């Protein structure tokens, strides 16, 4: 499904971010990296075999210009984050284009990844 690549891509570039990367107090060295990971909302399963499925909204604005709205949780060693992000389409029919992007997590301050 197109959906799930999207909160794929969302969580990978927010992962791997160097400012988030600091509250997570993840690390990178030749003896051993830290390696991120997120899914959708609630879960409890594995892959897709058999589990629930990540859900999308979609909504209009006065110009008729479709919005999309998607998060989902993250869980490193230290802890878990939560990642909210909103992306509108453009023109017609193409690439989503994320306005408002940040994250929270617990302990830390909130982070903005876009804004």
């Amino acid at each position: 499904g197109s959906d799930t690549q999207l909160f794929n891509r969302a969580v990978s570039m927010v992962e791997k971010n160097k400012d988030i990367r600091s509250l997570l107090q993840c690390d990178d060295g030749i003896t051993g990296k830290e390696r991120l990971k997120a899914y959708g909302e609630l879960i409890t399963n594995d892959k897709w075999t058999r589990n629930r499925p990540i859900v999308s909204t979609k909504k209009l604005d006065k110009e008729g210009r479709t919005h999309h709205y998607m998060r989902f949780h993250v869980e490193s060693k230290k802890k878990i984050a939560l990642v909210h992000l909103e992306a509108k389409e453009s023109k017609q029919n193409y690439q989503p284009d994320f306005i408002n992007m940040y994250v929270d997590v617990p302990g830390e301050k909130r982070y903005y990844l876009i804004k």
